[PDB]
DNA sequence: TATGGATCCATA
DNA sequence: TATGGATCCAT
């Protein structure tokens, strides 16, 4: 997968380039979502282009999210305590991490949506409210980019919807990052839907 | 239909308190919204509470949009310039109306939600682009509560599943409200579905 | 009566 | 075209 686009706050900025922990960070993520692969065997993702929302988004995301939990130790589900302690309503944070060295600790909270282009709003303002309930010091949202999606589950996320949006993240650190295929092509099988395409793969969540 | 819970940011407790074209945007959405009936022959909402999620939800709004577009005026699909010139991508807002009275105008838009809650965070970021740009002066945004949404189809905007994120519009003049349905009954007819997704 | 999602719809 | 929406799913 390449990364085509992104969208780095100014906030985002300065600690991407004075701070090494966040520089770490952004590193880790970039590798993860370059990672994916299709077919299997291949070593770059192909996209099935024979028709408009040809393939579905589960498997998708799979090669990011195992580099990420088990060969960079993120976690899966964190809850923000503002919701889970104070509002006692809301789910948790796709992914996170806490970067430590001697004294230093930032933590990074990440979504990586392939929902509805509506879910995207949803985890933009769940990570918004962590960042702004000082539970997260930076925050990261991955998504395709729309000429990807245009093969992929009908209105999924996509950076060029969104991108009309990323400035209600203003005078926050936030990442955004478009990813598409290294090749389109009808000679690749196509990315299953439904329970076909689901995961079946154990997830490293916060809670252990 | 009734109104059962609200949230008014205190930036729009100051117009209801001082705007006269405010007080009247609001009484006329509050009508409008204690519009739907159900069934069609009744003189309140009655629900069938059959089975969870039984009900479709698209002939709920009908009534209250007659309302606001026929008899108070209010206008549908009002494009924001930030969007559709500026930025040149995005849908334009549900319901909006100009409050005109002396060298007075007020700009009012307005977002039913009935679609999946994630829905409802669109519409509330929407709104907040159109008054970030001052492109209107109130933003409100409707919605069933979790008892009526129960009987809805599933994962539609409720009130108490938005209500954690009301705090991301304050410094804004925002209104939330949810309706719930006078009465539950298994005796009247269920709202259809349609065909969507899956 | 919890919650993020995944998928397809209809009208331009 | 592009966009808001509706409908069930999985844990």
């Amino acid at each position: 997968m390449e990364v085509e686009k992104e969208f780095i706050t100014d906030e985002a900025k300065e600690l991407l380039s004075k701070d090494k922990l966040i520089q770490q960070a952004y590193n880790e993520v970039k590798t993860s979502i370059c990672s994916p692969i299709w077919p299997a065997t291949s070593k770059t993702f192909t996209i099935n282009n024979t028709e408009k929302n040809c393939n579905g988004v589960v498997p998708i995301k799979e090669l990011c999210y195992t580099l990420l939990e088990d060969t960079y130790n993120w976690y899966r589900e964190k809850p923000l305590d503002i919701l889970k302690l104070e509002k006692k309503k809301g789910g948790p944070i796709d992914v996170y991490k806490e970067f430590i060295e001697n004294s230093e600790l930032k933590r990074v909270g990440m979504e990586f949506e392939t929902g509805n282009i509506s879910s995207a709003h949803r985890s933009m303002n769940k990570l918004l409210l962590g960042l702004k309930h000082g539970e997260i010091d930076l925050a990261i949202i991955l998504m395709p980019i729309k000429q990807l999606a245009y093969y992929l589950t009908d209105r999924v996320t996509n950076f060029e919807e969104l991108e009309p949006y990323f400035e209600l993240t203003e005078g926050q650190p936030f990442i955004f990052i478009g990813f598409n295929a290294e090749a389109y092509n009808s000679n690749v099988p196509l990315i299953p839907k439904g329970s076909d395409g689901m995961s079946k793969r154990s997830i490293k969540k916060w809670k252990d």
